[PDB]
């Protein structure tokens, strides 16, 4: 006999969903959380990121009000107030997650848990051993080491929200979604911002138009983007951290943030005591039912090595609860996942980039538009809206959709439903426009911008 | 034989599209416009309404910023600057529509056109007569005749051009134009009262949209008076005294009538054309947009159907195919209302669905966007999917809150594709968004079986 029917390791997006649901089914469940209930997205990820994103937008929004007849005093921002508001909000959410677990009778152990053997965990804080019939690994991901001389002088996303003061200048190392989001946040709050990227253009693996349009808007508004940049060392000086690149260039900034990737959090977990297989990328290997190679051990979320997104971790958890406790294999579905980047301008994307599409399909029709939204007409703002549909010319199915500009994430989520449905471009065109909107442009692009046949654009 | 292959009467959304298309096909086309090229939407309709909506919205942006750490910025609005900005933009758009016509080699007549006989129009400005093989009536709609002292009130035709922002305003009518202007003026700081003849604003919309908008408007300090019929409007020394049939009076600096628009045939001389008009003033057309006179067609608001620019455009496209080269599709039209909060709606209301289907599953959510939790705003987001329990097809979708019109447009594509609720559910959420609520409502809020709600 085991102390619990199920022991969940980590109370983040996936773990907290799985544990609450199992407990509601009447199972005896425990969850270990070494930090804060709710996990990465709630405490120090998507939720506070989005709040800071909103905070940083207001200055540019006020400047748009002038064209409509408004005047106002030069705007002043107070970082300490934002930090206090963020902390109130994440504490509220944390409490609500905790309550949800407890309403389902889940016992919360406020400690790291590690495996002792296949059915036994040890709580780091006290040394207590707890046994369980089933164990769910939901430990998320962790920032890569960065071993850069002076790496330990730099901030990560774990520290970035809680600065004592807004910096005068900041260097962001990394041009993936985290780095571009925070570059635009700090720049919007009046910080002199430099972004370093190891390759030739930000947001590798996104459609090229999204990468290029974002890059160009960031540079135009005053963010410095340095490419082919590898940091050699970060050195402390009295007035700033000196970031020294391998090519000799130096950048001195008040703070330096590393945003260089997160990997599955499986080191020091005792997986080798349980016999759980971990691959060369540090991922816990799971099958189509979220099962490890040990039949009573499952894993969900970032730790399993797939795309690191909160909705996907929740999806995994739902699949796990159905499989472990029912005769009904939900299998996870990672096709046609819509993603957003809360850069400024914002990005939304689902399905295939233009380039991936043109190699995949014999005929690809591209419907592309860049336009000035009506609101920017009056305001004199340089902000455009970009929308592109990528179409398989033989089936007429819309196989990719890419959006940059205001609420691009919202827009892409919704287009993503249509793409999940494999709706054809003809159905988009048949849909009556709602006027005046931005979204109506998507249902009135009757003629293609251009077409590829066998990878080659036609003149 | 005739002066033109096609003569288009009216240069609004419908007429301008028809004329440009026909001209591009190589036809000899003329168009007559008595007022301004581009018509009601461009000049005194959707476009400037949306500009004024955006102007009003900035007020809440200033107040929401405070919770995010921005100091109060003493925002002050200046109506005269808005009006000048609007005039510049509407003039810009007008010229682009003029350029479009010229590019298609459409001969433009700046005059009212009047039928003299079934193939002949007379231009009122010059007295010139012009013959045409085919004629398209695209003359739009106009305010209803309206109430003693009604000549003291403004309509949407004058509302954009007030010399100054009023201290107070009474809006007569609780359709979409009335609720849009009530929220614009309230947002700009005007003491606003909205009068409606019935019991709840926005007749023919899903009940939740009607009720939640009503509650939000009242809650923010817009007075809404129901069962209110205006007996007369009186010019007193300091304000316009609006006297109701129930005896109640409301005195306000300005009074706007938003009481409905009817098909416009004023001065058209249709009796000479042989064209039949129905009891509501509509030029009756068949499924190919043809009047009872075989060479005279009609598109847009004048035909008596739903009054929307995109439908006028759709009518135009159908007309040119049938006339020169198809029946319009009025099913699953998405509509938006630029109230505050905004509304977006497509397909069937919950009430219309529960009578049409044996089983209707309702998926309803009301929540506070996280932006508002932090800023202290009461604004909610409301989303409702109406689903046929048998086919699982999503048959209606109703949104209220920020960017509801944008949202409804995009949901509209999926509905036009007849996507099932299971497809919505299989669509991965994007986090954090408002729109992800639409793809994670796995369990129904409630269900109707045979027209009754189940326990
Ligand atoms: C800055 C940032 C921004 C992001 N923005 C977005 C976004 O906008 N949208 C999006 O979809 N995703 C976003 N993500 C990703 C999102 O946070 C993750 O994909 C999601 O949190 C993964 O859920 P999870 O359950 O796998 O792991 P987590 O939520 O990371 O939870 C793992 C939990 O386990 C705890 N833990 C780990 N090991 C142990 C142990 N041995 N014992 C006890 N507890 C343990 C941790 O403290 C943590 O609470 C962002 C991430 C970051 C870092
Ligand atoms: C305040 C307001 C807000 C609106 N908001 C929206 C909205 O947000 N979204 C939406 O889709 N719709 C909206 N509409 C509706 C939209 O304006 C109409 O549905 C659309 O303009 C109709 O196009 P139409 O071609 O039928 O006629 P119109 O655009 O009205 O064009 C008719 C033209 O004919 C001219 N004319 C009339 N008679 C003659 C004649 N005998 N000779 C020469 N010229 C003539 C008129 O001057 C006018 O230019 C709004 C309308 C109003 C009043
Ligand atoms: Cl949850
Ligand atoms: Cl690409
Ligand atoms: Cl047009
Ligand atoms: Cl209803």
């Amino acid at each position: 006999s085991f102390d619990f029917d199920l022991f969940v390791i980590g109370s983040g997006s996936g773990g907290v969903r799985a544990a609450r649901l199992a407990g509601a089914l009447g199972k005896r469940v425990a969850i270990a959380e070494e930090y804060r209930i709710g996990g990465t997205c709630v405490i120090r990820g998507c939720v506070p990121k989005k709040l800071y994103f909103y905070a940083s937008q207001y200055a540019q929004e006020f400047s748009k009000s002038i064209g409509f007849g408004w005047k106002y005093a030069d705007p002043i921002f107070n970082w300490e107030k934002l930090v206090a508001a963020k902390n109130k909000e994440i504490s509220r959410l944390e409490g609500l997650y905790r309550e949800g677990l407890q309403n389902s009778n889940v016992h919360i152990y406020e400690s790291r848990a590690v495996f002792v053997d296949e059915h036994t965990l040890e709580l780091s804080v006290t040394g207590e051993r707890i046994s369980a019939e089933k164990i769910l690994i939901a430990t998320g991901a962790k920032i890569v080491s960065n071993s850069i001389k002076g790496s330990d002088l730099c901030l990560t996303s774990n520290e970035i929200f809680d600065l004592e003061k807004l910096p005068k200048s900041i260097v962001i190392v990394g041009g993936g979604y985290i780095g571009v989001e925070f570059a635009n946040i700090f720049h919007g709050l009046g910080v002199k911002t430099t972004l370093l990227h190891r390759g030739d253009l930000i947001l590798r693996n996104f459609d090229y138009d999204l990468r290029q349009l974002l890059n160009d808007a960031m540079v135009a508004k005053g963010i410095s983007i340095i490419y082919e940049a590898t940091v050699s060392q970060v050195q402390s000086t009295e007035n700033c951290y000196n970031v020294v690149l391998t090519n000799g260039q130096t950048i001195c900034a008040d703070r330096v943030m590393l945003a260089t990737g997160r990997v599955p959090n499986t080191t020091g977990l005792g997986l080798e005591r349980a016999g759980v297989k971990v691959n060369e990328f540090g991922a816990v290997v799971v099958d189509e039912k979220m099962t490890t190679n040990v039949s009573h051990i499952w894993a969900v979320g970032d730790v399993t090595g797939h795309i690191q997104l909160t909705p996907v971790a929740i999806h995994d958890a739902m699949c796990f609860v159905k499989n472990a406790f029912e005769n009904t294999s939900t299998t996870p579905d990672y096709d046609l996942i819509t993603t957003a980047v809360f850069s400024q301008p914002e990005i939304g994307t689902v399905g295939l980039s233009e380039e991936d599409a043109l190699h995949r399909y014999k005929r690809v029709e591209i419907y592309r538009t860049v336009f000035r939204p009506m609101r920017n007409v009056l305001s004199g703002s340089p902000e455009k809206m970009f929308m592109k549909l990528v179409v398989d010319g033989e089936s007429r199915i819309v196989v990719g959709a890419h959006v940059l500009g205001e609420n691009a994430g919202e827009i892409a989520q919704l287009i993503g439903i249509s793409l999940k449905g494999k709706l054809t471009k003809d159905i988009f065109d048949k849909t009556m426009a709602v006027h005046p909107t931005m979204s109506e442009e998507l249902v009135t692009m009757y003629k293609p911008s251009y077409v590829y046949e066998n990878g080659e654009k036609l003149d």
